């Protein structure tokens, strides 16, 4: 299946486009907030795990050491986040990083249905048994 | 859509992972055969073209000069191929080479019927049809 081979390589290569621009696209519709997108990834983090150590925010965003502890200076600038005290530190929102995560939040979420207008769950796990057929047939 | 995105993002991993394995699935269909696989990219470049630059089947393989240099001579001392003469120098199979691609393209073809079992042209169209539904929906 040359044929085949050839559709599916069209596929992976559209997939991760289309990713990468779904990406974008989301950033996009924040773009006009205080909130810069590494700022969002960091402040997104916190909200779904607070309290969480400034080393485990890392992990979450796949962020290095050096760029997480200025972003979260940052952030504590901007007083949207506290850093309180075992003796580590732990980060969580104040209440107007409450006010402003859920703000955008709700735009990011408004923009994502866009983005999957027309598409539905069955449309996708469809193609995802697909995948699975193959990954059987190769041993 | 949270959950959306989370399952496009499944589907992301899981089209790249199967794309390897489907890669390795049919390199091991030849494993036993005196051609290498860096040897069969190359041979299968020059069959699709021949005659071919040195230059171009870099290209066609996206492989470097130095590489290319070194399999194109493995390729000359097995007689597969054959370096002939404006003044520069064009690849092309040998009888030998003939056969024994013939011999490989049909085994790796065989391969990729198997991995394509009970997978259709349509079940792919219409993930590709998704793909563009996206896409369009973004701007």
């Amino acid at each position: 299946s040359n044929a085949m081979r050839g559709y599916y390589d069209e596929i992976s290569f559209d997939v991760n486009t289309t990713a990468k621009k779904m990406h974008l696209f989301l950033m996009r519709s924040i773009a006009s907030y205080d909130v810069t997108p590494e700022q969002w990834s960091v402040l997104e983090g916190i909200e779904a795990n607070e309290p969480i150590s400034q080393k485990e925010i890392a992990l979450w965003t796949k962020k290095d050491t050096p760029t997480v502890n200025r972003i979260v200076d940052v952030l504590l600038r901007k007083e949207l986040i506290v850093r309180e005290i075992r003796r580590i530190s732990l980060l969580s929102l104040t209440d107007k990083g409450r006010k402003e995560t859920t703000e955008l939040r709700d735009i990011v979420e408004a923009s994502c249905e866009k983005m999957f207008a027309g598409v539905t769950r069955t449309d996708l796990e469809q193609f995802t048994a697909i995948l699975k057929n193959i990954s059987t047939n190769i041993e």
